């Protein structure tokens, strides 16, 4: 049966009260009409403004107990009590029941105010008497609905984009595959100059001595400029040199990206290289996770200069990444990007990403 009143429109006894009365009137109207029908109409719209008013409110009152439950279930496994099957059935039905009434809201909403504007045009149309300016009064000091059809678009056009970008943004970096692992993070492969991309933190492969001469330190000076030398060069003398496997991290100035980490990868040949490889990328995640960022981009590290074969490095470097996210409680990490240049790269890490 649901609450009948969402199923209230003011334009249907409107419209019969119209009719009606230019129907008894040989379709004449009259002032003494018109006073009577603007009479109709101020109350058609105090009884649905007071109704949204009304029922905006339920709706902000319900939301918050949810809120207040799924609190109470965080709460319960932070405390290592488990959630119950009683608390789910509850939250749903809660739920399921607030969804209800914003979707009938939203359409009472909709179709009592097209119903004030149609009935207006009516009646201006039919009668001769202008009501529209003077009910425009009315309708403003009661607000209980409005179309903004043009925002509506911008917004909806807005989420079609970045669903259609795979969330870059068609003005931003281009995504060429995503994949999700089981927690929910996603693992993305984009062609881009890695030092235009706004990740929180950006991946430098170098050496023990910050030697920032390679590929990604060229294009990431390039970018940043001397307060990207002076801070590598703060870093080395804060830091001392790098381990082999090893990361440390320095603010990001003159780069979109907030920190760059940078990481001494083994060399190909050496003893445990592979094992070195993946405990690289490790330390590079646990740096990240340490300043609790949400976003981080490698370059093919390993297969560079340091001469791993192209394959084996994105292999083991997407073992180690997911490793990671299992190993590691609650990481802060959402999204990792793989900022590849060339077609062969893109294609082995999309071989590689489907074996996952």
């Amino acid at each position: 049966i649901r609450q009948y009143s969402y199923y209230y429109i003011s334009y249907d006894d409107l419209k019969t009260e119209l009719e009606d009365n230019l129907s008894k009137n040989n379709g004449q109207w009259t002032q003494e009409l018109e006073t009577d029908f603007l009479e109709s109409l101020e109350i058609e719209l105090d009884k649905v403004y007071t109704f949204c008013k009304v029922k905006h409110s339920e709706v902000f009152r319900r939301v918050k107990e949810v809120q207040e439950q799924v609190q109470h279930t965080v709460r319960l496994l932070d405390s290592n009590n488990p959630p119950t099957q009683l608390d789910f059935e509850i939250l749903e039905e809660e739920l399921s029941d607030i969804i209800a009434d914003v979707h009938d809201l939203a359409k009472f909403s909709r179709l009592n105010y097209t119903g004030f504007q149609k009935i207006i045009k009516k009646h201006d149309k039919k009668t001769g008497f202008i009501l529209k300016p003077v009910f425009q009064v009315r309708l403003d000091s009661k607000p209980f609905f409005k179309e903004n059809y043009d925002e509506l678009v911008v917004k909806i056009s807005q989420l079609y984009d970045i669903a259609r970008t795979s969330g870059a943004g068609s003005d931003g970096f281009t995504v060429l595959s995503t994949k999700s692992l089981f927690l929910g993070q996603k693992l993305q492969v984009v062609q881009a100059d890695i030092a235009s991309i706004d990740s929180d933190a950006v991946v430098h492969p170098t050496n023990t001595d910050f030697y920032i001469g390679g590929e990604v330190g060229n294009t990431l000076e390039k970018k940043g400029g001397k307060e990207f030398v002076e801070a590598v060069l703060e870093l080395r003398k804060k830091n001392g040199p790098l381990e082999v496997a090893g990361a440390a991290v320095s603010a990001g100035h003159g780069l979109p990206a907030k920190f760059v980490i940078h990481c001494n990868s083994p060399v190909w040949g050496a003893d445990k290289c592979e094992e070195l490889l993946e405990k690289t990328v490790k330390n590079c995640l646990a740096l990240a996770d340490d300043k609790k960022l949400k976003s981080i981009a490698f370059p093919s590290i390993g297969s560079g200069r340091n001469g791993f074969p192209k394959q084996t490095a994105a292999q083991l470097i997407l073992k180690a990444i997911s490793s990671y996210f299992v190993s590691t409680m609650s990481s802060s990490i959402k999204t990792v990007y793989f900022v590849l240049f060339d077609s062969e790269s893109i294609g082995i890490y999309v071989q590689e990403m489907a074996k996952l």
